[PDB]
């Protein structure tokens, strides 16, 4: 046992409840807007959509600058770190948000919208996917600690390319990996397999990332102005 490694999960736990609230604590509503036939693109729903993932951005933000050590690497690293996995991050977070019952997501402002409604905000062909992934990421049954340290583990990556001290930022992930493993297995012990199938979720979700980057392309011609400047900063 470590008395820094606890005070890290817990660190990381609040960074993330903090800038993410979980799906039990919020009033979820709803809107009536191209909620039964699947389209093209609503531009009502792409703009509410396109707002709340801007807003999202600045919190993963928030919660990195709250890891750890992410303040000590460089600001050239730091914002290679974010661009690299922001979406990756978005990803985990909307599928946190899946309400099974209701085939529904919801964002941060509780704004809870259906299988269709998140086609037609801009999700459009990759929306079953998405959706997928959050049916598969259930079983899991991860906690906000867990999803909050998974999170940390994505960004905090000595791969990404263009990083000025990669061993740096290796040293840096490797106390939030034997924080996960710890933690994991201290909840839920008789299910051993649960840390390396949170790790192989990093892979899945940098897939599904891919995809999202891909679906930007496109949507980029369905909209009729520029997507708002924080999601071509994490696009580029
Ligand atoms: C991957 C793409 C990201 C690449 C890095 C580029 C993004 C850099 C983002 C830094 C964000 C700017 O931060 C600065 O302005 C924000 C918006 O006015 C403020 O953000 C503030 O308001 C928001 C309301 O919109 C709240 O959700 C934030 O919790 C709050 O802190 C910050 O307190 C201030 O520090
Ligand atoms: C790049 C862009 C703008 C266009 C292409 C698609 C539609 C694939 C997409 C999908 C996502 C998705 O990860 C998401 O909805 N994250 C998300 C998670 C939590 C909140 C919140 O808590 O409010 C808001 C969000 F936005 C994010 C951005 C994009």
């Amino acid at each position: 046992l470590s008395p820094q490694l606890e005070e890290l999960i817990t660190k990381v736990s609040k960074a993330h409840q903090e800038t993410f609230p979980s799906l039990c604590q919020l009033g979820k509503y709803t809107t009536n807007s191209s909620a039964d036939h699947r389209v093209q693109l609503d531009l009502g729903l792409w703009d509410k959509f396109s707002e709340l993932a801007t807003k999202c951005i600045i919190k993963i933000v928030e919660f990195a600058k709250r890891l750890p050590g992410f303040t000590g690497l460089s600001i050239a690293d730091q914002i290679t770190l974010l661009k690299a996995a922001c979406l990756d991050i978005l990803m985990l977070r909307i599928c946190t948000r899946y309400t099974p019952e209701q085939d529904t997501m919801t964002f941060s402002d509780g704004l809870t919208l259906n299988r269709t409604q998140m086609h037609n905000a801009g999700f459009g062909p990759l929306t079953d996917l998405v959706f997928a992934f959050a049916g598969q990421l259930l079983p899991l049954e991860m906690d906000d600690t867990e999803t909050g340290l998974l999170s940390a583990i994505c960004l905090i990556c000595g791969d990404r390319m263009d990083l000025e001290e990669p061993e740096k930022v290796d040293k840096l992930q490797e106390p939030l990996l034997e924080a996960l493993r710890l933690y994991a297995r201290r909840r839920r012990p008789s299910q051993p397999y649960m840390f390396p199938r949170m790790l192989m979720k990093i892979t899945d979700l940098r897939g599904i990332s891919t995809k999202g980057a891909e679906r930007a392309i496109t949507l980029k011609m369905e909209i009729p102005g520029p997507m708002p400047p924080l999601i071509r900063e994490m696009l580029e």
